[PDB]
């Protein structure tokens, strides 16, 4: 099997997150057990193969045979087959055991290695008969032991799975270096001595920008594009051209909001991973992307694109995306600009009715320009939020959807707000009337000295970090539990806003 046979079976692939591997079990976290459903669910969307992250660790037994819960194993077994039933390629691993307890290995090896043996054993018995389509990966982002441990970990469970025989004989087995890491696999890791292995990273970068961290709301510069290629393309010649097929296992943004940025990076990356034959496999933790429970994604056009990018199609994209007019302004002819990447732009539409080129719209010669004409404009657009959507249809790739949103000055019923240190119990709420707009990011500075809330943890900057320090939610602002509790003196915080340049500013009173 050549890198190019694994990228046309496998690209592109989605991640079962915070299911099986969740702790101490499958439903701990987030999302419910796994229904069957939702497997159809993203056999109709067009994905190719599924990584289903498995944490065993409360479902391991005692030394010395560390016998797998048969509840457990019976329910992995039957998961699994969902997928493979589905025609899927399937990639099944060891998950959070990771940190849970493999990365006793630096201190404890021998125990440590014997263990993990054991329970590889098991995996491999269990599914030593399963179709070739089922790929085994040995562990996710393995940590607290050295490149030589991580070699021999690597050799050591890829023996066991080999000695079982049968199908295990051939069956693919997935390895990388310490933490899955990119830089780890070119410098520190070591191929197994095997014509059946694939090689493993996962990829995140820029990492602040995926998270929204430090403000980071946009991505997309040119040094952007040219670093991301820079980036994979030594995996590429270390390795692919030498004949080894690599997945990425897991890729995406984690909280970064803004469409535009968002639907270039998912573009970009899948398009670049397809280029240098590298399978890229889409991470949700059933919070980002799908919505299992309505079976409905989150963000269509973003899965649409890794769809088709991941089959080797370039999408074009719109900027911008989201379209904000204020209640009130002058309206005037409204300029989209198009990445065609290759396509054609074929019709706008909203809903399904066209626009009329020529009245409704205009064109450069290039094709790469519309103007939306102001008169349309008046037509789509009292209340805020989303008026109506543009459709943009390409003769190949995703469409692109434009929102055309009214908003008007946020408000806030009250924007000070007084706490007590000793009192501090939760979240803060901040209700709001956004009015259209949309949170971006926030910072945080300390009045009487201008630096920054947390600058106990991040010296450099005043911007505050997605989820683990603020969020939105139904229309509400809110600052994390974390955040009160770095507040030494009164402290002004900017929620600063979509469309740019619009926030709302709120100050916060400390009292013992
Ligand atoms: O625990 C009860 C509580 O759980 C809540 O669910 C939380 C989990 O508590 C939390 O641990 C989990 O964090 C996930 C995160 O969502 C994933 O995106 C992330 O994925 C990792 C991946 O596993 C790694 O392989 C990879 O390389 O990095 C990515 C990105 O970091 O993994 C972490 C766990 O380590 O998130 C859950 C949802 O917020 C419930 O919501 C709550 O109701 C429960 O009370």
């Amino acid at each position: 099997i050549t890198p190019a046979d694994l990228l046309e079976n496998m690209s592109p692939g989605w991640n079962l997150g915070n299911t099986l591997d969740a702790v101490p079990t499958e439903g701990s976290w987030n999302n419910p057990p796994v229904r069957e459903h939702t497997f159809d669910d993203i056999r109709d969307a067009g994905f190719k193969s599924v990584r289903i992250p498995v944490t065993w660790d409360s479902h391991i037994g005692s030394a010395p045979e560390y016998p797998i819960d048969t509840d457990w194993m019976n329910r992995v077994e039957e998961v699994t087959d969902w997928a493979l039933e589905r025609e899927f390629y399937v990639v099944l691993n060891i998950h959070h055991d990771s940190w849970l307890w493999i990365s006793r290995m630096g201190n404890s090896q021998q125990e440590t290695l014997d263990k993990l043996g054991k329970v590889w054993k098991q995996i491999a018995e269990r599914f030593k008969n399963k179709s070739e389509r089922l790929l085994f990966e040995i562990v996710n982002e393995p940590t607290g032991m050295s490149a030589y441990q991580m070699n021999l970990l690597n050799r050591e469970m890829l023996n066991i799975i080999r000695s079982t025989g049968g199908k295990n004989g051939q069956r693919l087995v997935i390895v990388g270096g310490l933490e899955d890491n990119k830089d780890e696999l070119l410098h520190s890791f070591e191929p197994p001595d095997d014509d059946r292995i694939v090689l493993t990273y996962h990829y995140y970068s820029p990492w602040d920008y995926v998270s929204n961290w430090w403000g980071r709301t946009t991505w997309g510069s040119a040094a952007e594009i040219s670093e991301m290629e820079e980036d994979i393309k030594p995996v590429y010649e270390k390795f692919v051209r030498e004949g080894y097929p690599v997945i990425i296992g897991e890729y995406g943004t984690l909280g970064a909001n803004e469409k535009h940025s968002k639907w270039l990076y998912h573009d970009t990356f899948v398009r670049l991973a397809h280029k240098y034959q590298m399978v890229p496999m889409w991470w949700d933790n059933g919070n980002d992307q799908f919505d299992r429970a309505e079976r409905q994604w989150r963000d269509p056009v973003v899965k649409e694109i890794v769809i088709q990018a991941g089959r080797g199609v370039p999408n074009a994209i719109i900027k911008p995306a989201d379209l904000f007019i204020k209640k009130g302004q002058s309206i005037s002819d409204q300029t989209v600009d198009i990445q065609l990447n290759g396509n054609v732009l074929t019709g706008i539409y909203q809903k399904s009715e066209p626009l009329k080129e020529g009245s409704d719209y205009t064109v450069d010669n290039a094709g790469k320009t519309v103007s939306i004409k102001a008169s349309c404009l008046a037509k789509l657009l009292g209340q805020p939020g989303v008026k109506a959507q543009l459709t943009f249809t390409f003769h190949k790739g995703a469409s692109q959807v434009m929102d055309i949103i009214l908003y008007d000055d946020p408000k806030l019923e009250k924007s000070e707000f007084t706490i007590s240190q000793s009192a501090i119990s939760g979240d803060l709420k901040i209700p709001a009337s956004l009015n259209g707009t949309k949170l971006a990011t926030v910072k945080g500075v300390v009045d009487s000295t201008g630096r920054p809330v947390l600058e106990e943890v991040w010296s450099w900057t005043p911007y505050l970090n997605y989820d683990e320090d603020f969020y939105e939610k139904d229309g509400d602002l809110y600052l994390k539990e974390r955040v009160l509790k770095y507040l030494k003196s009164d402290s002004t915080f900017t929620f600063e806003l979509w469309p740019k340049g619009v926030e709302a500013v709120v100050k916060v009173k400390i009292t013992p």
